[PDB]
């Protein structure tokens, strides 16, 4: 009987679930866990885990929506869900990750926390004939679960357990996710406006079905600059640029752009002015004052004209024969490379190129999971094929025929992948008018999703909803790669300003951040403010350039 107790916990295994097909597998009491070097202390709590809507898909495979929920004995009254990543399919510890490379989890701050696998299981839904762990795309309902339904079901189940376990409903609910988790957050704001009061959506894949389009585009754009072929005769896209070549490119970007914010410090805060000024075909190598593009043959100090032509085309984004942009363009930024000690940053090049030191293609968008996901999860009908065919399929991508498939329905696939996965709506009025607050962030050197495309969504949001900065703000991060890493201030506590905005009405005029790898700048630490779009961080003119107190958020100089 007694609330928030070990007995209340075990009783959850007369509990009425919102979905009748909810099956509790574990309801176990957990002692407090001390802090570790990489994780804050976890309070005493009830762990509930189980699944919703066990079934068999039309592919003969089993499917269910897994969840894991943790409810602390000492509870602050708030509910918290963390978002997913990749193509989901895994169930985390569900202590409420807040991203930003943070030590603390939401459970360590006495939230009740929940996580899902998105409706499929990478250990079970791994089909060798359907490109491995993306195979859930062969089941229409599993697609719908991945797009929106799993997070809806798990939110309802979690809130129901909270109300039963504590004798009262959550005062406020919070959702934080990055990447695929960021798409989920935007989706919740659009499709389920009252599920969460506060949403953090980092590097959000809100047009994820278009990623494979960009992937085929960057693959074909980079092929003229590749050197060699892989085991099935596909150009080695990873050989198009060495790490030294990419570092040369970012040094050229810094040469053109670093000081456009007023401070030569290795960070391009004035990203708009950089885009307008930088052209690798006209820019100079600052180390030697010569043109970045070779006049003669290839040296370590220049880039071949084919290299320059290739990267420019990849960064421009895909079009069809009519010239219509199919996704968006990408921003030149220093975080495309980076050097800390003797280690080159791999956090940008792994997406479109892959590791240089390999005899095979391994880029996410050439032969990796992104290309695989587009083929089976997002094309309708799905296009399963052997793993060794994926790279060739990207080289033969037809930008007039293939991009239509993310909008198509076929057979039992009664929704398009943009229908169930896309989160492009700017109608956040219901969300805003019940008190919802949303923090978006995106690293400028993200090669998975374009930071400029997030910016264009924010522009459209501001136009559809005048005064949108009162409930939704965007924080771009110079130098940061996808969700983390790179030469920028990629670490931040987003949960604290989110709670302040939701509950005290305090909008974040800036968000403190620090660099996880300050070696990129040759310093022991760098702290900087993140600034709400379209402001940027501006140095005050005096003081240590690595200290956040010497910076302020303002317009570009
Ligand atoms: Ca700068
Ligand atoms: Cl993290
Ligand atoms: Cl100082």
């Amino acid at each position: 009987v007694p609330l928030a107790s070990r007995a209340a916990c075990e009783a959850l295994k007369d509990m009425v679930w919102p979905n009748a097909a909810t099956v509790v597998e574990v309801a176990a009491w957990r002692d407090a866990a001390p802090a570790t070097a990489s994780a804050a202390a976890l309070p005493e709590h009830c762990e509930v885990s189980g699944a919703i809507a066990k079934r068999t898909g039309i592919d003969g495979y089993p499917y269910e929506i897994k969840f894991r929920l943790r409810m602390p004995a000492e509870w602050n009254g708030r509910f918290f869900m963390e978002g997913g990543s990749g193509t989901n399919g895994s169930l985390s510890a569900a202590t409420g990750s807040i991203g930003g490379g943070q030590i603390a989890s939401a459970l360590s701050r006495n939230f009740a926390t929940i996580a899902t696998d998105g409706g499929h299981d990478n250990a079970v839904n791994d089909n060798p004939d359907a490109l491995g762990t993306v195979a859930f795309g062969l089941d229409p309902q599993a697609r719908l679960d991945m797009g929106y339904n799993s997070y809806d079901q798990v939110t309802q189940a979690g809130k129901a357990a909270v109300a039963r376990f504590y004798g009262r409903a959550a005062d406020k609910s919070y959702f934080i996710g990055c990447s695929e988790g960021g798409r989920e957050g935007m989706m919740l704001s659009q499709r389920f406006p009252s599920h969460y009061d506060g949403i953090v959506a980092g590097a959000p894949g809100y047009q994820l079905p278009k990623a494979g389009i960009s992937g085929a585009w960057t693959t074909q754009s980079l092929a003229p600059a590749a050197v060699g072929l892989d085991a099935q005769g596909v150009p080695l896209i990873n050989k198009s640029f060495s790490d030294a070549d990419l570092h040369l490119l970012s040094q050229a970007i810094l040469g053109t752009c670093d000081a456009l914010d007023g401070l030569a410090d290795g960070i391009v805060d004035n990203y708009r002015a950089c885009q307008a000024a930088f052209d690798p075909a006209t820019a100079a190598n600052p180390a030697n004052g010569q043109a970045l593009q070779c006049v003669g043959a290839k040296t370590a100090d220049c880039l071949s004209p084919v290299q320059v032509t290739a990267i420019k085309r990849a960064m421009a984004g895909p079009v069809n024969s009519a010239g219509t942009p199919l996704y968006n363009r990408w921003a030149w930024d220093a975080g495309m490379s980076g050097l800390s000690g003797t280690t080159y940053n791999q956090g940008w090049r792994s997406w479109w190129l892959g590791s240089f030191n390999s005899s095979a293609n391994n880029a996410q968008r050439v032969s990796g999971f992104s290309a695989r996901s587009w083929l089976v999860d997002f094309a309708t009908p799905p296009e399963p094929m052997p793993m060794t065919q994926v790279a060739a399929r990207m080289m033969k991508f037809d930008f007039d025929i293939d991009p239509l498939k993310i909008w198509a329905t076929s057979g039992q696939f009664t929704q398009s992948s943009m229908d169930w996965h896309g989160a492009t709506s700017t109608d956040l009025a219901a969300f805003r008018d019940r008190g919802g607050k949303m923090i978006l962030y995106h690293g400028m050197s993200d090669a998975a999703f374009s930071a400029l495309d997030t910016a264009d969504y924010y522009e459209r949001l501001g136009a559809a909803m005048p005064g949108a900065a009162g409930f939704a703000r965007l924080f771009l991060v110079p130098g940061m790669n996808h969700c983390s890493g790179g030469p920028g201030t990629d670490r931040f506590d987003m949960l604290t300003p989110l709670v302040a905005w939701v509950e005290r009405g305090e909008a974040p005029d800036q968000i403190s951040a620090w660099s996880g790898t300050p070696g990129y700048f040759g310093v022991a630490a760098r702290t900087r403010p993140l600034c709400p779009y379209p402001q940027i961080a501006r140095y005050k003119g005096s003081g240590d350039i690595n200290t956040e107190a010497n910076f302020a958020c303002a317009a570009p100089p």
